[PDB]
């Protein structure tokens, strides 16, 4: 297996997005996704709309801006056999009723793959398929106010995660002392927030904040 992967570096990633004060974190989640493996598909990287899915996906279980699953969101793509684009179907971070059109679908998928909730298991995905789907636990003043390096929270749950991201990648560094390995994932909160709105998490440090205990990604 490869010791550092960056999904940016192929080609496979859009740029960081802004969910605002909506609760739709697991929707940017997931369309970062299937923007990879829509690439890894057809080699045509597009951005895909989030309100499509925040608007149109209650029937699969999501709730809006009150929260859902990447899950979810995979399986109401299969389901309605499409998937606007970005700028077709732009982000209001608030919920409207469903305004999906398929002539502007630019995405389908055939379901979704769940990841052992393992570290290694994650690894494995990471390596070989493309940007995860992954939910961690966010609700820390620490991960707020992150700017550089890896990110290690002790008071961190591998059981309670609230926060739906995108891992890119992973790899090693050596420019901080107590910590080595990493995570590489995309948020949803910003340029502003984080690295550029990226943050390294501490990876294998007992299943860090949860990282490898909700990990999926689409099938196309
Ligand atoms: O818990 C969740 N879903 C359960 C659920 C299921 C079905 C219907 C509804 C809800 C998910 C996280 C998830 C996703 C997949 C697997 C496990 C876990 N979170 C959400 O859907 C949004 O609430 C998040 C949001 O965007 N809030 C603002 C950003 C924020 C800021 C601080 C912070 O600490 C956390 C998040
Ligand atoms: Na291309
Ligand atoms: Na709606």
């Amino acid at each position: 297996a490869p010791r550092s992967v960056d999904w940016r570096e192929k080609g496979y990633v859009t740029p960081v997005k802004n969910q605002g004060q909506c609760g739709s974190c697991w929707a940017f989640s997931a369309t970062g996704a299937l923007e990879g493996q829509m690439f890894r598909k057809t080699g045509r990287l597009i951005s895909l709309s989030e309100q499509n899915l925040v608007d149109c996906s209650g029937p699969q279980g999501n709730e809006g801006c009150n929260g859902g699953l990447m899950d979810y969101a995979f399986q109401y793509v299969q389901d309605n056999g499409g998937l606007d684009s970005e700028e077709s179907y732009p982000y209001e971070a608030t919920e409207e009723s469903c305004k999906y059109n398929p002539k502007y679908s630019v995405a389908n998928d055939a379901g979704f793959v769940d990841i052992p909730k393992q570290e290694k298991a994650l690894m494995k995905a990471v390596a070989t398929v493309g940007p995860i789907s992954v939910a961690i636990d966010a609700g820390h003043e620490s991960f707020l106010f992150y700017k550089e390096g890896i990110y290690f929270e002790p008071d961190c749950s591998s059981e309670d995660m609230d926060h739906g991201v995108l891992v890119v990648g992973y790899g090693f560094e050596s420019t901080e002392s107590d910590n080595n390995k990493y995570w590489l994932v995309k948020n949803s909160w910003g340029e502003e927030w984080g690295m550029g709105g990226y943050v390294k998490m501490a990876k294998d440090r007992r299943n860090h904040c949860g990282i490898a205990s909700a990990a999926s990604y689409p099938t196309v």
